[PDB]
DNA sequence: CGTACTAGTTAACTAGTACG
DNA sequence: CGTACTAGTTAACTAGTACG
């Protein structure tokens, strides 16, 4: 009896990392732009600024949910779908966004 | 006309930064895959993976224009229309390109 | 008070061929 | 031999309302 592969890692990383290396590459300077510029569109920067603008707002939780729309103006789908993705996620790592938002 | 500073007008993009700086918390740990799985998408990650591939095959240049499309499934519109982006970015930063091309 | 959802229109990307 | 084009389809994202 003999298992095939445990010791050192349990998950292989075959693409999104190897571009999280070339990202640190260009995050210590800040040429990771105009990379973007290349291999992606601007229509990625469009929908980050939009996407992180309604769960940056929804965990908040003061003016978010009726009278949020028409500030930015990204339908009520966006606003309460984004919501759904938070209870899929596990707690250990949940707990990293409290260590972004708190401030310690 | 002007020793040092030509033309005052001053321009910032603040969005895709927003997320530049909560991205250098889970850089440093590796927290950023929990958070591009709640506020990103799984078709980010298959963005980040086919547009990494056509880019990375092409500047080397072995079977990335005809023979690749059945290797992985991209098409012949996705593997030329990427090398139109090319002539587009400039030398100074397309020069930080070669210093994680020869490297990596 | 809060969320979920039913109806409403847009956007990128994919695939095999045409010519320089 | 190396690029770009004609024709083909596959997902993403917006908006305003009603019920628990
Ligand atoms: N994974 C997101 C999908 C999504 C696309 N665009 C968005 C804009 C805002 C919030 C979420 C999204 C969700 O279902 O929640
Ligand atoms: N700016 C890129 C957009 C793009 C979308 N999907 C791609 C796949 C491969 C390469 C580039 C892309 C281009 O037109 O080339």
């Amino acid at each position: 009896q003999s298992p095939y592969s445990a010791a050192m890692a349990e998950q292989r990383h075959q693409e999104w990392l190897r571009f999280v290396d070339l990202l640190k590459n260009a995050y210590q300077n800040d040429l990771h732009l105009p990379l973007l510029n290349l291999m992606l569109t601007p229509d990625e920067r469009e929908a980050l600024g939009t996407r992180v603008r309604i769960v940056e707002e929804l965990l908040r939780g003061e003016m978010s949910q009726r009278e949020l729309k028409n500030e930015l103006g990204a339908g009520i789908a966006t606003i309460t779908r984004g919501s759904n993705s938070l209870k899929a996620a596990p707690v250990e790592l949940r707990q990293w966004l409290e260590e972004v938002l708190l401030k310690s």
